[PDB]
């Protein structure tokens, strides 16, 4: 199956945002990026998706249609937008592995307080 996500400059956590910020997907889906505003892209964070998988990187305002195999957590970013909290988290499959790892490591406080609401009152 396929999920829309929209990136936007403003929505119900603030500014820079990805709706939804929690994305659950099965190995096939797909995950489709829609620039409603301009000035966004997506691209997966260093160390911060599943071993085994690719890393990717959208060229600003395009539609990009992402494919998840590897089961696991992923961490992306807007590329533009990442220290102003421009994240969303996709997780693939059940109880995934690198899941604590992620939450743990290093990056911009605001993107961490972000996080912390989406496994919490997002999952
Ligand atoms: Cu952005």
């Amino acid at each position: 199956e396929n999920i829309e996500v929209h990136m936007l400059n403003k929505g119900a956590e603030g500014a820079m945002v990805f709706e939804p910020a929690y994305i659950k997907a099965n190995p096939g889906d797909t995950v489709t990026f829609i620039p409603v505003d301009k000035g966004h892209n997506v691209e997966s964070i260093k160390d911060m998706i599943p071993e085994g998988a690719e890393k990717f990187k959208s060229k600003i305002n395009e539609n990009y249609v992402l494919t998840v195999t590897q089961p696991g957590a992923y961490l992306v970013k807007c590329t533009i937008h990442y220290a102003m909290g421009m994240i969303a988290l996709i997780a693939v499959g059940d109880s995934p592995a690198n899941l604590d790892q992620i939450v743990s490591a290093k990056k911009p406080k605001i993107v961490q307080e972000r996080l912390e609401k989406v496994i919490a009152s997002a999952k």
